[PDB]
């Protein structure tokens, strides 16, 4: 039966580390780090998630604010705000919670944020640098997945890894980190990586996961991954956060992409949803904010 | 036996497309495109390849010059030259042939070329845009591999593909093009892609290639792919160009029984590399950023 990795405990340890580091930075008489978060509209998940981020900033010694804007705001208005904050020498990190409404182009917004305040790592320069194995602001969810693997001592060099999902801020950067050279400026995990997506036929997915020492599911599909697909002792990391309705009572429940109960038999490791990858995302963003405050990637 | 794909012939087709496009463009008022190539040192592969590029330029009606410099050139000189060429409005495309001498930072050189004139697609912005499936200057070898697959009619959507190698200008971009979404601004092939490299155990490689409708080898290792690694009827694309006693990364002679399609070396991907660069030069001349 599978060791269950608590991403909540790990995230909490990492927050303690950022706390000490912020205490230190300030005791040396530096400006306290400041994170600004922009939230557009009323997606409830977006609200909960931004709540989690600002709390985390509070508890690790980072000053936060959330600027909430109505969904009817124009792209131009959002850009004027971004520009104010890029020019405010008090703001170390600046993030815009996603998704944005359809009249606003996310890519133009992500590229408007100053690369050295880009704690999400979504600016095209950060994406380019990451894809070239250079130092960059790494994106929080993928770096969280990496820390779960690395801090649990699960090896990656030479190993087979499958990532279900190819989204530009989750699946793609996860696949990039895991396959790349450990000897490079930004080290990778030297694994053999397969990437699947919405057109991977389910039988062919299974044919690749069955060979996998590590399966990382970032598709947003309940019960995508089941124990017949996993091999004995493999690590299984679950990036999905899927809001379902619970058969016994149609209560609103969070599952991931893995059939936890089925897979926790056969697997060597497993993360739960909730309390797995999600809090790690919040922890790695605290890390990026301290990094941005210390202006080390200038 | 396997259908042997002629890169020589597909490249001919592409170069005729560019010739026509260039001729309409000049005919309708515009400056004739110009490609400037910077060559440093005496690597015989580099010299041969830069000659192939400028010949192709000449025959599709694109003006060229190669600027040859000694290996001894300093990084500051090379950047000075690049800066001059970035400002010369006669120059549409600018490329610096690799590899550069060990005392020159390649990445610094690559980022110094104006993105508008970056016909190799090695500038960090071009790499970033490509990884986001945005319009970009696609790198020549990866776009060549893509054109080989799509002009030969080999399907990719839902299919299994293995790329052997993860170099930033070949193997990584090939994997990026093949797995990405056909509906995006810069379409991809909607395939299921495995990337392998110098730490993939050979048996594990084989366990992936066995499943593969397409195997693309960009490792630079003679005989890495052998017919027991292929599944019958599969497309094998050989990006390797190795000096031994020129051959690929495939055992051509063996794999051609088992394979559905196969590319030779020479005459496969290499001539396509040259062709796609001509494509990129006319795209740069037209200033469709
Ligand atoms: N600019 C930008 N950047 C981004 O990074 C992201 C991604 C992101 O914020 N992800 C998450 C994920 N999970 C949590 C979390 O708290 N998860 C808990 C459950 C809490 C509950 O159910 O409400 C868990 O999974 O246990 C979080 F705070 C943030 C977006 N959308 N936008
Ligand atoms: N900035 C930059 N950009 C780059 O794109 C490249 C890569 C590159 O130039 N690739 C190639 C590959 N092959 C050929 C070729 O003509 N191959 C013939 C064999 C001819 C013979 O040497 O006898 C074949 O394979 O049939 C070519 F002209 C260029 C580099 N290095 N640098
Ligand atoms: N056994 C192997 N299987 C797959 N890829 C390999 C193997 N051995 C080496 N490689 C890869 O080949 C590449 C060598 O780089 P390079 O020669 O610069 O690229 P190219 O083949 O495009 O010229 C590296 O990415 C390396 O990890």
């Amino acid at each position: 039966e599978a060791v269950v990795i608590s991403g909540r405990k790990l995230a909490q340890q990492i927050k303690q580390e950022v706390r000490q580091e912020v205490e230190e930075w300030v005791a040396s008489g530096n400006k306290r780090p400041h994170l600004s978060v922009i939230l557009v509209g009323e997606n409830p998940a977006s609200h909960s998630y931004v709540l989690n981020k600002t709390r985390a900033a509070a508890v690790v010694g980072i000053n936060s604010e959330t600027i909430m804007k109505p969904a009817s705001i124009s792209e131009e208005e959002l850009l004027n705000l971004i520009n104010k904050l890029n020019n405010d020498d008090n703001v170390d990190g600046l993030l815009v919670q996603l998704p944005l409404p359809e009249h606003i182009d996310e890519r133009r917004i992500c590229n408007a944020v100053s690369p050295d305040k880009d704690v999400d790592g979504f600016h095209v320069i950060n994406v380019g640098r990451m894809c070239l194995d250079q130092y960059s602001m790494l994106p929080a969810t993928p770096w969280g997945v990496w820390e779960i693997i690395k801090r649990t001592g699960i090896p990656t060099l030479g190993k087979n890894v499958v990532v279900a999902g190819r989204s530009k801020n989750v699946g793609m950067p996860i696949a990039m980190l895991l396959h790349t050279d450990g000897a490079h400026e930004r080290p990778g995990g030297d694994a053999t990586v397969t990437i699947s997506h919405r057109y991977t036929p389910k039988e062919q997915l299974k044919k690749h996961t069955i060979l996998a020492d590590i399966v990382i599911s970032a598709a947003g599909i309940p019960n995508l991954i089941t124990a017949d697909m996993i091999k004995e002792g493999a690590a299984v990391i679950d990036v999905g956060i899927n809001r379902v309705h619970d058969p016994v009572t149609a209560k609103p429940k969070l599952v991931g992409d893995v059939d936890f109960e089925g897979v926790r038999q056969k697997a060597g490791y497993i993360t739960p949803v909730p309390g797995g990858v999600g809090p790690m995302t919040v922890a790695m963003l605290m890390k990026n904010t301290i990094i941005a405050a210390k202006k080390v990637l200038r």
